[PDB]
């Protein structure tokens, strides 16, 4: 029954997770710290909201440390990823970082649906675009791992995911820290998102393999 | 004996209507609706201190919800609108609309099909407490298998007459409520310009019934 | 070092004027109007832990005040008039000039003569940051010997110019302030209307400073 | 400096007191309780809010047991005093019994200004009518004593009062216990409530005496 | 071990001896107080108590003190220009006693209690509490609801002395340790008939009252 | 007793030995931390201090510890795609160290502070922050505000074994105890032609932020 | 589930990425460290054992530290000039792993272990007790007590940077956080011959020293 959600405290995840608990779906929060986010105590306010509103339906928060994953696949080799692809595509990285440690704690805790607050409205953004939302599907799935976005189809915009959390008695701010890596990029075409997604893949998947202890 | 919920404000008129629902052994969970517009509202936990004292375990329990996401959906964020078309400022209307459909999710949620509130035929002048209002909310609530029942509507002819049978049960004659600051912000509308309001805005009120159940997110 | 009052909500940019004035070593009165429809404000206590860790005894403290009263009698007392009137809904202007109404009495009541906000060029789009506005509550301020003075008024070109500032003094880049239910429940007036409006509601403001000087009952 | 203010907890008397302290006059808060009053315990929420809003202007609260005086003067001879009157004026003699106990306070406590919130709205009631205030302000400056009213003149309405309350950050209900005695009467004329003060005059200087140690 | 039984008890000697000679005889008591709002120095009332657990133990089952000031009101107060011009007397205290029994038939019957003793007193009935006319009125009454109220020291107490005596002989003191009425000395001695005339016009009141209290009904009478 | 000076403290062997040479010549040193906001595994920074404060008591006269990640992100992370664009090579923490003296600019006027030291070696002059054209722009620098930069342990250590037994020698642990940069590990060597370009590029928004901590202007570079 | 193993953990990242690997496998282990009286700053090696806690819970079921001072001293100390003059070179932290797997050997016995790990790397070695020739011996030793003596991360670790970035792939800290011997960077590179016949010479006082610990004898 329980589902894990891709929890930041921000409006959009915010909502995902809420909408599943409406639904009666138990979630565990899942918060990956990549080393590298300002000012996050705001986080646990967020927390204390939910579990306010929604009681034993939130199961869990594991706040992880996923700095290496990180570093190995965004941070390790900047210089050369960027002068290949004239684009920082390190909050991409993050991403794939964040799902191949989720590929090994669903594995570890029996979880095989996994949630996020991808919102058709950030799509400017590299992680949040259908092409690494599929890239990212197929992955998971590859593992046996379901994953989805409740929140990505019907947020047109921002004030779309504002009015609703508010409806649920949930503040409308993001309360979640920032990257430092905010606002350091320009917009990536579609074929350097999915030819970055790809060409980091083999570490993911290398990475997924050690924390099972398979290899390496 | 199966609990009913009571629309609960800590005012006189809603006091009694708990009230002569736990003197006939009726179960009571009083339900506060805060739209998030209300002043100085510390008072309410007198009374129901009070009513505890006096009924004891007949009080099944307070809940106070935040109803201001779906008060400011259905009232305030058209307000120009609203009030430029009906030139008559419904937001109070727009609030009960509110209520009710948390009600409706309340009530789902925690197996309760009969619900009371204190209207009074003494202060039908409000909106909130004409036949017209009544009668569209009662079937609202009917659409969803409950039932709004007016324990203290046909008996509540002036205030001092539900101050005193108050007095007889040795709780305070006072409205221990909180005031929305939209009271007395309002000229008299017609009821033909109250039932057309309710049935523009009723779309965004089931929405949000829906909503809260977990069954869509989109309007 | 005389103290100044900064008008304080939480957000980044009265926030980036207390700490401007604070890095000048001037110290601060952070000042919190609670107009009595704000939901969610609860967060406005964490920005000011930040300053106080920030700026220690240049913080010298955080008033909340009730303006509620002040705000219903100017903006919300006759809303469908004055909607019906001037065909905007500038309940948001009112809560500007009960504010100000406020300011006047504590600033003689606590014997601070500079008063400083977070207005910014790239949200003047809002009644409360156009210039007509502005210079018409500056003048009342005037007329008490009151200096409203604007310090991030010119350099706030875009909301990512103030962020990054903060970020700079080790300060949240977040809008930490609870949000009016009445955001985004208007169109765009007029400067003309705007005018009309604040002058026709400055009486109100006025009698009420008389009020609480304890000068008169009055209207 | 400081002057007293017979203070009930509703909403004339509170913003009397509040309006006296907004001119920097510290208020010494007086309540006497006369012994027929019911659900009392509200008075200490209403002060509260004052000693929050006001400080140290606010200097006292006493509360005074008047029983025996009330009795005294205005239920010792109920049946005589009804059957000549034909009104019910026990509420008329308790402010009677009031002023009696203040002219001891105050010379006991140096004090010699009293206010209340006696309101120009409420004239339907004995004791709130030029004729009874009138008749007070000549007993208490008999004894060196002003005695005030300073929301009479303004307080057209109810409503008058409870705006300018709500602008001081003040609830605008009337937190005060009731009297049993509350709508047990008819209106009297102007006449029968100053014959009833001129019968009464006696017993409430004798009581003045006596709590000074004078007589009997 | 036989039902128990209640006692209207005040503190002062008379409702003090009722209640110590039912419990002599192995009935236990609830003891019930009414507060009807008027009442001056009412603290010594649980000095009388302690005595009383510490002379009879578990016999005394229960004490009950219960707000009647709004049911006082409205036979007694609400009308008081009325009710004075018309029996041309103060009947204050008589209402009060009517309020007491109607708040007596909701306690009877939420509490399954039968019996109600008071100490009444044959040498105090100068009080229309304590006439027989008015004694009749209430057994009928509280017969209405099959409830027995008797007054097991009126036949005794032909003065304050008879009651003052045998309290000493339980170890109780001898002292009325009640609260007063500030209506206490506020009224001259009515005619019978007035007496019966006034509880006759208030009976309505109380059976409304008392059907209000059972959840019966919400109209006034 | 002698004026206090400032030292650049990680917990490393570097900066440790350069504040223990200073306190053992009497001079009493501020110890100040850099949080750049990427920092990972801490922790083990407290350890070394208590270790200092054992060995040398009120010499340790201050702890700072400070946030620096808003100037360290204008100067590095906020460009950082045409950064390295434009030189070909990653060098956010030579910005970090730009960052750094930046803030100890605000920091030294305003705690009365005119000595700066850090733990630069000649061994790991393969880095950008500690190539000589780096010491040299960065002494000039805070020359300009009467500051005088120090590094006094970078002529001795020719070998990281050099700073080791020194340490040894007053009893402190020879491991470098850091937290590690998140960008360690993430960059290839650059020319000295390039570190020097990148540090006149960034020194605008440098003097900008000293400007910005000092309450002199709110307007960008 | 799994039976316990053990590791040879001194606190730094070899053997700590030993242990972490074994317990990614669901191998339960026990921590294993030999303090042998000669090393200096040996205080952080217990904020890397909370750290492992911390990250794998109960698949850590021990840390044991040991004083093997006696062994070493009888070993690899009392001789050392002799030692010395004889080899011309200084042996002493070969001694100190003798000494070690004497210890090991005990301890195997009296707790039910029959594997053991350590934290060798391929691309370190240069130090005689990480040099085949040495690692051989031991091995041999250890077979013959019915104990296996294996290296799970010799292979795997490519580089020092290889290992530092696997432990923060696991939210563990990269720094070596172990004490240092006085007897470090104090000897001149020794022959394979030379390594071998010290080890022979001392394998006599290593065998009685497990005799003596497990009571069988009082006798040299
Ligand atoms: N550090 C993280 N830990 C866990 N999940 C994360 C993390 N960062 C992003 N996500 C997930 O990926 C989604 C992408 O969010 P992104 O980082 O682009 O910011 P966002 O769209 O503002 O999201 P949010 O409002 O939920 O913070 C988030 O909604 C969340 O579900
Ligand atoms: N905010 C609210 N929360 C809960 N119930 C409410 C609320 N507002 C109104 N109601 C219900 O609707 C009834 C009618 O309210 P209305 O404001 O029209 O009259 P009222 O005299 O103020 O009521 P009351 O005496 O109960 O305060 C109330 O008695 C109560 O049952
Ligand atoms: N309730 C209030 N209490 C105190 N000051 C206020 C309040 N509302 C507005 N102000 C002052 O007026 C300025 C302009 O407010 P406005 O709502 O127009 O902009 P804003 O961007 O929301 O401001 P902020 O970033 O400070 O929240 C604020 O920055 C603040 O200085
Ligand atoms: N028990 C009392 N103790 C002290 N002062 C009293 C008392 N009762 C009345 N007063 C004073 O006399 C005035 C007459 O008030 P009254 O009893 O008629 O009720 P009211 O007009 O509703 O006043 P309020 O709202 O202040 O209770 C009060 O405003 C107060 O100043
Ligand atoms: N407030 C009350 N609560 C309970 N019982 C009461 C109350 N008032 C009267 N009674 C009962 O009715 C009787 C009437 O007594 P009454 O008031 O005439 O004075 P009393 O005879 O002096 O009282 P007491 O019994 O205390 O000596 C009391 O003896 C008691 O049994
Ligand atoms: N975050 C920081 N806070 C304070 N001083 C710092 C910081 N980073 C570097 N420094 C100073 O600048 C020098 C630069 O050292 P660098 O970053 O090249 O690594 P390192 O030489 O290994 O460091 P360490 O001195 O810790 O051994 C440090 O020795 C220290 O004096
Ligand atoms: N005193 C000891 N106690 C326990 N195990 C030890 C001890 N000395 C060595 N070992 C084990 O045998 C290996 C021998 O390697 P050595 O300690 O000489 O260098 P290293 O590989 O750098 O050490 P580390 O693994 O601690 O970083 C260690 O890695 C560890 O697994």
């Amino acid at each position: 029954k329980p589902q894990l959600v891709m929890f930041t405290g921000g409006r959009d995840s915010t909502l995902a997770a809420c909408y599943l608990m409406l639904q009666g779906i138990p979630v565990h929060l899942w918060s990956g710290n990549s080393g590298c986010s300002l000012h996050r105590g705001i986080l646990s306010h967020r927390v204390e909201e939910m579990k306010n509103r929604f009681g034993d339906l939130v199961v869990g928060h594991t706040v992880a440390d996923i700095s290496g994953a990180f570093r190995s696949i965004a941070i390790e080799a900047l210089e050369q990823d960027i002068l290949k692809y004239r684009k920082n595509l390190v909050l991409l990285g993050e991403k794939l970082a964040i799902h191949a440690h989720l590929v090994d704690f669903c594995r570890r805790n029996d979880i095989n649906t996994i949630n996020d607050g991808i919102t058709h409205y950030q799509m400017e953004f590299p992680e949040q675009r259908l092409v690494a939302k599929t890239f990212l599907m197929e992955m998971m799935a590859q593992y046996d791992i379901n994953y989805q976005s409740p929140v990505y189809e019907f947020a047109q915009s921002a004030d779309d995911v504002k009015y609703r959390l508010l409806q649920l008695g949930i503040s409308t701010k993001s309360l979640e820290g920032i990257s430092i890596f905010a606002d350091s990029f320009s917009t990536p075409s579609d074929d350097v998102v999915l030819a970055y997604l790809r060409e980091k893949a083999p570490l993911a998947h290398n990475i997924v393999n050690f924390l099972a202890g398979e290899t390496l």
